DNA sequence: CCAGAACAGGGTGTTCTG
DNA sequence: CCAGAACACCCTGTTCTG
């Protein structure tokens, strides 16, 4: 109920769907308004915790996906 | 042979002893005055190249180690 | 030609405003 | 509460100077 989905930091908010810090927030609007053309150099698995987060946006933004995080969830949840 | 031993980037020329680029140079620098103890988020056997070198600060730094990187290239 | 400094770009993170 | 914007910092990379 206080911690980020996708790296265990402290949550501020439920964002985009998700319990989420803002820097996880940011960090997905910015996926997505852009490309997120990145490259994994381990087995796309890469532990994303608070500091290794930096490590590898191609997990951290899988890791976005899977837990459910979307642009549209609060006009959605309004429905 | 012209390409960095550390990220295979085209090397800038011998730096710390060993031939690599300038962003490898640097980083190996700034890894060893910052003690940071960087920490690998996958095996400690992170894919260093070109395009992915800024991924893992651990396996990169331990790459120029063992590519024999050192401060006092005599 | 190379080390370190200075300057620059890219990537990340926090506070503000609607 | 939570969106995007604006502001801010960190991390990496290139050109300058000793
Ligand atoms: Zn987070
Ligand atoms: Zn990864
Ligand atoms: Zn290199
Ligand atoms: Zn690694």
């Amino acid at each position: 109920s206080h911690m980020c989905l996708v790296c265990s930091d402290e949550a501020s908010g439920c964002h985009y769907g998700v319990l989420t810090c803002g820097s996880c927030k940011v960090f997905f609007k910015r996926a997505v308004e852009g490309q997120h053309n990145y490259l994994c150099a381990g087995r796309n698995d890469c532990i994303i915790d608070k500091i290794r987060r930096k490590n590898c946006p191609a997990c951290r933004y899988r890791k976005c996906l899977q837990a459910g995080m979307n642009l549209e969830a609060r006009k959605t949840k309004k429905k």
